[PDB]
DNA sequence: TTTTTTTTTTTTGAGCGACTGCACTACAACGTTGTAGTGCAGTCGCTCTTTTTTTTGCTGGTGGTTTT
């Protein structure tokens, strides 16, 4: 789409194939039956009465 | 294009350095012999650490799992 004119070589593509392959996004899927286990960014503001927060050591987190 | 069998393990330390025994000549004590010093070879102890250091995009953005 750029019209790239110049040779490219093996390994530049072999590694944006590879980035492309590990670009699995973290899934936010919420199902009412199950008790849902997720990280902190899907339901930021939601209500719910239990509230569960784990992995709150220094480095990790923030 | 088809198809057969089968239950037995092995091996692995070597260089450095000392202990001890027998041979071998040099030299002084009493021509010959006993004591001392060294060379070479078989046998044997011993001994060979300790450790840790990291960036990776939570959903960076036309994105988003699942039913007929």
């Amino acid at each position: 789409g750029a019209q790239y004119g110049d040779a490219v070589p093996l390994s530049l593509l072999r590694d944006e194939l590879a980035q492309r392959l590990d670009q699995e996004r973290i899934s936010q899927r919420f199902l009412a039956g199950p008790v849902n286990i997720c990280t902190l960014m899907p339901m930021r503001s939601i209500p719910f009465k239990v509230v569960c927060l784990l992995g709150m050591n220094d480095g990790v987190y923030p």
